[PDB]
């Protein structure tokens, strides 16, 4: 992420429970309170996605909060599986839930002292719903929640057609495996849209980003660019409208014209809003 030299990156080992393996987790200390930067769709077991594509640590460096990057958990939707991926031979089951919302937060604050409340996720295309949905039952833990061209109807229409293709596309990961059938209640537990009373409740403050242009990840459900466009603006549109006819009075929401699904105007939004979550987490 080409970092000026100097600069305290550091790579741990967290332990899982739950998935009866180790996960990587790339760290920078600097407050009590942090920024948990979830990857994208195709999520690598070496290094997370903003680490490998911005200059993600550098930006916060100094800023008065901790930036965590938790590493792997493709095609995850950093949720907790039914079963181990039909198909590919996945030989446990993912508990991303698990892992980000007990096992990861116990290990930092027993060895670095970030507290496990009062934190931000921020989440970009597979995981920009996931960290609306964290920020919906773990309020506590989040009360500031950042989506970033994400998924925020997962459970309606065409997205959970789109949703297991990309997943087929990204390391031929199964959704049925993971929420069941479009039927199952996990895929409505799951879709940021269906839990906006909840973000409303909590008071999360939310960051919503709404890119323009070819969405990312989809490039193998074989669908014309504009028609996916078109599904991502109503879907986006109806989110927006519904928080605020929902009550909600918490929310960011940007759309600018030239606005990109990419990892560089991913970047521009988590530099926008660094003072935004600085005020909000921290005074």
């Amino acid at each position: 992420a080409f970092s000026r030299p100097g600069l305290p990156v550091e790579y741990l080992q967290v332990p899982s429970a739950s998935m009866g393996r180790d996960i990587k987790v790339q760290f920078q200390g600097g407050g009590p309170h942090a920024v948990y930067l979830l990857d994208g769709l195709r999520a690598q077991d070496d290094y997370n996605g903003w680490d490998i594509n911005t200059p993600a640590f550098e930006e916060y460096y100094q800023s008065g909060l901790s930036v965590i990057m938790p590493v792997g958990g493709q095609s995850s939707f950093y949720t907790d599986w039914y079963q181990p991926s039909q198909s590919n031979g996945q030989n446990y089951t993912y508990k991303w839930e698990t892992f980000l919302t007990r096992e990861m937060p116990a290990w930092l604050q027993a060895n670095k002292g970030v507290s496990p409340t009062g934190n931000a996720a921020v989440g970009l295309s597979m995981s920009g719903g996931s960290a609306l949905i964290l920020a919906a039952y773990y309020p506590q833990q989040f009360p500031y929640a950042a989506s970033l061209s994400g998924f925020l109807n997962p459970s309606e229409g065409w997205w959970p057609t789109l949703i297991g293709l990309a997943m087929n596309d990204s390391g031929g990961y199964n959704a049925n495996s993971m929420w069941g059938p479009s039927s199952d209640p996990a895929w409505k537990r799951n879709d940021p849209m269906v839990q906006i009373p909840r973000l409303v409740a909590n008071n999360t403050r939310i960051w919503v980003y709404c890119g323009n242009g070819t969405p990312s990840d989809l490039g193998g459900d074989n669908i014309p660019a504009k028609f996916l466009e078109g599904l991502t603006l109503r879907t986006n549109q109806t989110f927006r409208d519904t928080y605020a006819a929902d009550g909600g009075r918490n929310g960011v929401f940007n759309f600018p014209p030239n606005g990109t699904h990419s990892w560089p105007y991913w970047n521009e939004q988590l530099v926008a809003m660094k003072a935004d979550i600085q005020h909000v987490l921290n005074g």
